[PDB]
């Protein structure tokens, strides 16, 4: 006699529980987690209320927390994104799951509420609005709370807004800039797919080609990478003097995007910033340069600009736009600005373990180890995050000998960096 | 008219001060924090005792350090190292340098004592490049040690003899690290582990090393850069680790983490770049092939047991400079290379970029550490302000005729930042 | 006032027109071989039938013919592919074209042959892209067939036709195999192989190829980019090999050489790239691992035994696009990529830079055979001359704006060159 | 009662074997074609003049092709490269070795002298000065040679000079710019040791650097992509359209050299031609520009304009000079503008194999087969060459199945590749 939930379920359980399986194959690191924590309990009383993404990935996050004594009350974070034959399958198991496809934005805060109201000790969320929901309607129920887990960008930045700002009275762990997950996370962005949505939607060859990068951070560096293999000419710009100076190394120039604006067949921004290319930048350059923002939001590029009566819009294929000036020119609009744009399961499973291991920390922290304040995961615990995902590749590691152990000033499982160690 | 220096070089400063004059070409990046910093003398009443390399690189940051107000003190960290034709251009400068080449183990303790102890004397700071006069401080006057408003060391071995303090609570003194500072650490990453990481190797061995195959013991800095190095020339690279951070880095760059013996058997070249003892033991030379090739990136000799390797049974015979083939009775012999130590050590010098990166960092180091007010910095081990590492960063750029943008006040605005403050969190990893 | 042409275009050559008008500035090395040959005429008397895509890039090339002096009568290799608007615009310039799009089976061979046979016309060259047209022409025009002064083919089977005719005795006229001609060649390979080999399987996968094993059949022209490709993002590539120069060059690259059962149950993903029929049989497929993948980036669909794959205990589920997840009865599956075909033949198109040099290739090849003596030229198939390719490469170089050094009369003594006349010897493969 | 050899063996032939011995563990891939190729003896009557280096490893050639029924009559090709040693085992085992360590321009002559005249069917040489006092001296006995193996670069020019100029009245064998050997080659070359000559000379770091590299052949673009590894800005000079387009498409720029010649660090040489480097070119360099011929000879850069009365030089290190003029500037020139530069084992096995298979296709080739001209090795004996150092990879090969073989217009041992196949 199931009530405690809000999904469209129509016996969507049997079949959402089966696709759950499949995930549960593929993310087999949280399944070892769940099997070696389990009998200890280490969030036994925990009273979660989470905001994420419910797919069939995140029911093992969910049944996985449940499994280690945890009280289950989630949310979607998008309105959009939630996989409902999987979140009716969550309500079955036990979940207190109110999230559906195609939920209103009215829908969206209303389930957020549903799932605070009903003594939640942790927040788990991606996004950071369930967090300023609980800041600004239940101020007493937040001061009580023992941990913020935030996998978000800006969520995490408005963490760290309240911090020093003197607003921030709960102890926070930032899992987006976490060690193994940090890492993980530039590898599939920075590396892997990093030139997908650009090669997509173009069809022109960037062998030959002058492009310039903006920003020589995480993405910039992915990029020039991919861009310098292909057998592309290009250029940087930056704000930073450390990523300049890496840039120049790297065997790139570091500009002022108006010294290479004109010539260049492609301008990419990955800065994180507004008004990097502006109406002035656009007008200069050479006609069919293709324009990308690889960064955030769509303020990057200023597309805003461009919507002024003298240019006309005319559309290519999806995703991509003809921007053309009364002479003639035209540039080649990719995304109206924004980031062109499925997670694969092995990076979703190091997020969902980094989540899992920061509320199994800050749950079980001692009354003086964390202050008011944002911190990262802690070492050992980024270890253990990394150890968990080896038999995946059928990675022997090495233990330390009891005299090598010695030599080194360090423990044969404990942190074997130092805190600023970069990797 | 001065005395106030120990130098063999009898009127050896004209000359000397050509080579200087030679090295403030290249080394632009300081006679630049010279010119910005000067009239404003930053270091005005420091007292700086120091102990490094005496070359005409080195000689620029000793005067970049008169000229922002110091009054220093020098020492040689080698016995071997110092171009004494620069020594007397600064002892004639009027820097109080005692150094030169030919030392004996006597004599280079006389030197590091004569900047430590004078008449009106006494130490503010500590520039050291070993750790070897600051343990000399440390036991030798306690009561100028505890006196010292900060130690700025450049050597692995000082460093972590200074953190070794630190959490044994001897450290009463702050420190600062500028071997693991951003800027320095990315440079000397760059020059060791991407530029020059197979040289010894390469000129030591007469072999091609695409279609070999090769374990690499330890995937931190030097493993990473030694695995990519040989993945570039066709070798198939095998690695160990201890950390499971680094071996999913490798599981994830193309390599397979094994055990050292799953492979010892197999492999045409073991590397070890740990900083461990014995990761490669008696019992893995054994059992090493015929012709393979036995090489230490780490630290000291003690990452191979090459002492294991020293009984009657064995034959050793150096067959070209720093390469020897240890023949065991069955007549497998295995060829190692300098003795199980680094072969850096004894091939080339550190370009003057390098020199510049870090000689600024140092200057800036020192800046901050005099001039740090009490409570920013306690009787730990620092890193440089971040602020700096970007100056520093920022003073090397000209030279590639670098355009760095300036933040507008609106982008400026969009991100909590100032237009020429810290740019990145503390956590950037870059 | 002429009729001779059929098309759907109802006074669609003003748009057209604008089209050729856009390609023609991205064609830019082709109005150049225009410009420089023309007055000149070096195609004054050719009456070329041909069959290939009507785009408005293929137009320029098709226009320059005409504008060398030329004769043109033109088809559609593809039922789907042609861009009306231009065939319109070629129409009203005078061009003979016969092909829309949607066009059925029977339709093809009608446009094909009116081609071929016409009141007075009598074709001197064929340029095909498929081999279609000259099948028909060896066929149902023998005696036509024997009087063609030379065919230049543009595709792999068409060329392979070409060759089989040749060794057999039943090829007659002359060939020139632009496919494998250096500058066309060096950048296919470089577009289909080095930038978009993975793009295809990237497309419509969503894994990470990092960290996962991978076995690529065949290490030619695609089985090398693509293991490049994978080496590059992390992935731990097998290779198989028939020819043992590929195979040594594959171990000499950092791959192990393996036959495919060796690796078959523990790779994630099985990609073929050898041209040959029954790479991955029944057997193979069997025995991989749940989830694996298994893509062709070779030719037709015969690389994978997908036949084999169509027996009733097995069941066919398209999760995505060009995605089929074929389950076994015990629950395992394989994800089977566009049921054994290229993916890239329904993703996207050709750039119009590789166009540019096929198109400059493929003029100069007409140029060449038309006006080429007897005895220059039998009953084979040949490449296209070294002075021409590298015509095809300086057409090229100012869309780079690249600045070629020219041989001074001593230099060119030297070395036993023309300072303009053929670079390399005939076996430098570059 | 050995007679016919000149080496200066002091009892040497017990040690030479033993140095011999160590080779033979090494290139196992020539014992294997010894091994397989015995009993048959394709080189039953042979009479072979060669001319090359008197090494350990070259023992391991002369042996095999003596134990393949070869009569074995051998010299030096150079004056300093002999293993005395090694060359005093050789006249022991029967082969008429006329070669020493330290030996004059006319001991040189001498030998290749009592090589020749004391019936030679073949000739393998290395450099071509034994051919071409075969041409000179005995061309009786050159027009009755059945074919000529030759490995080096000057030499194979030698013959394509001879060669329809009307000269060439023999078939030759060009081993040099053979599929197997020239790869071979090209990785130890261009790949592998690209930059170990200038690396070990300077002590300056490449990243960052401006370097023109002229010539984008086999060496510029092994030179290229070594020197773009690093992070440095690399520019091309070239005079061939196809390599020039290479570059492009490569990510280089591709100047004169005037154009950058004021602002790069360093100048690399890759032509095989004479005043690449001219005098006004070594004027307009930057103060401190390295210069470095990675090409041929020293002709590359015309050196011999520096040594007029206005300039100076100073000798840094070994085989490195500091070139100075009036106004303080100087160039970094590296070994007078010669190539800086032992070959791995592993090379001269495949060099070894290729030369051994040329030897057996030209002797007992039919007369009709080889014309008067200059041949490549064939496709399915490059093959065999292949095959035989796929053992040392434990490389295991696919066999083509009936059906496949007859799919693909092949054998199932025969040449793989049409003849204009590039690799
Ligand atoms: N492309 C992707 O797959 C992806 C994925 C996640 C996030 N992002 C977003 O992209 C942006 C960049 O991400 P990152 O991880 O590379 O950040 P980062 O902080 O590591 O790098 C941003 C860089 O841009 C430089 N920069 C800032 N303003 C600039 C200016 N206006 N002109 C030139 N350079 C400037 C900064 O100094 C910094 O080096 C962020 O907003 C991030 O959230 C992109
Ligand atoms: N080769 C060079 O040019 C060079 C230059 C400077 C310093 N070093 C020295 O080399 C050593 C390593 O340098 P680094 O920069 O790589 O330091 P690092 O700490 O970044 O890397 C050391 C790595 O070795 C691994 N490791 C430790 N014990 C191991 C074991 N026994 N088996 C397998 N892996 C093991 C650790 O997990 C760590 O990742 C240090 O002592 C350093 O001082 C070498
Ligand atoms: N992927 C693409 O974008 C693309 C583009 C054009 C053509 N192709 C087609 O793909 C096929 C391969 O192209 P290529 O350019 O690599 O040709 P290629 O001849 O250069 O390479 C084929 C390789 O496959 C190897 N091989 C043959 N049978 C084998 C076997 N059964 N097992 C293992 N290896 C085997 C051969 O030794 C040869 O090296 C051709 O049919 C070609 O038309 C692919
Ligand atoms: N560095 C080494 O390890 C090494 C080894 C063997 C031979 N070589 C010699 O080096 C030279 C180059 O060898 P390769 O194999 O690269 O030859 P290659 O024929 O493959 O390349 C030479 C290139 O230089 C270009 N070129 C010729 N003259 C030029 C000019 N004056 N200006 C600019 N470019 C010019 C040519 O077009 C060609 O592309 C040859 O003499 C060769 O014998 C060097």
């Amino acid at each position: 006699g199931s009530s405690n939930f809000c999904v469209k379920n129509i016996k969507q359980a049997e079949f959402g529980r089966r696709e759950i399986e499949i995930a549960e194959q593929d993310m087999s690191a949280l399944i070892s987690l769940r099997k070696r924590a389990q009998g200890e309990k280490p969030l036994a009383g925990a009273k979660i209320v989470g905001c994420t993404h419910i797919t069939a990935q995140t029911a093992v996050l969910i049944e996985t927390l449940c499994a280690l004594g945890a009280q289950c009350r989630w949310s979607a974070c998008n309105i959009y994104s939630t996989q409902n034959e999987v979140a009716a399958a969550l309500a079955e198991a036990g979940v207190a799951v109110f999230a559906w496809k195609g939920e209103s934005e009215d829908d969206f805060w209303w389930c957020i509420d549903r799932c605070v109201n009903m003594q939640a000790n942790m927040i788990l969320d991606d996004g950071g609005d369930l967090t300023h929901w609980v800041y600004k309607k239940y101020p007493n129920v937040f001061k009580k709370i023992r941990g913020i887990v935030e996998e978000s960008v800006t969520g995490v930045h408005r963490l760290y807004q309240l911090s020093k700002a003197g607003k921030l009275c709960v102890p926070a762990m930032n899992v987006n800039d976490s060690v193994t997950k940090q890492k993980f996370d530039n590898l599939y962005c920075c590396r892997e797919s990093i030139l997908d949505g650009l090669k997509r939607t173009t069809d022109v060859m960037f062998g030959g080609k002058q492009v310039v990068v903006c920003g020589y951070g995480e993405v910039g560096k992915g990029c020039c990478a991919a861009l310098k293999a292909l057998g592309a000419i290009v250029y940087i710009t930056e704000i930073d003097p450390i990523c300049a100076l890496q840039a120049c190394m790297d065997g790139f120039r570091v500009v002022k995007l108006n010294e290479v604006i004109r010539q260049v067949d492609v301008v990419i921004t990955c800065t994180g910033n507004k008004n990097v290319v502006t109406r002035e930048h656009l007008d200069r350059m050479k006609n069919s340069c293709i324009v990308c923002n690889m960064g955030h939001s769509n303020t990057e590029i200023d597309v805003t600009s461009l919507r002024t009566p003298e240019l006309t819009w005319e559309r290519v294929r999806s995703q991509v736009d003809h921007v053309i000036w009364p002479d003639g020119k035209r540039v080649v609009l990719l995304a109206e600005g924004r980031l062109l744009n499925t997670v694969p399961t092995f990076v979703l499973s190091i997020t969902a373990t980094t989540q899992a291991l920061a509320l199994i920390e800050l749950y079980n922290a001692p009354e003086g180890r964390y202050k008011q304040d944002v911190y990262l995961l802690p070492k050992k615990m980024d270890e253990y995050v990394a150890s968990l995902h080896l038999p995946s590749f059928d990675a022997h590691l090495t233990e330390l000998a009891d005299d090598q152990a010695k030599y080194l000033g360090l423990n044969k499982n404990g942190p074997f960096k130092p805190n600023y160690y970069r990797y």
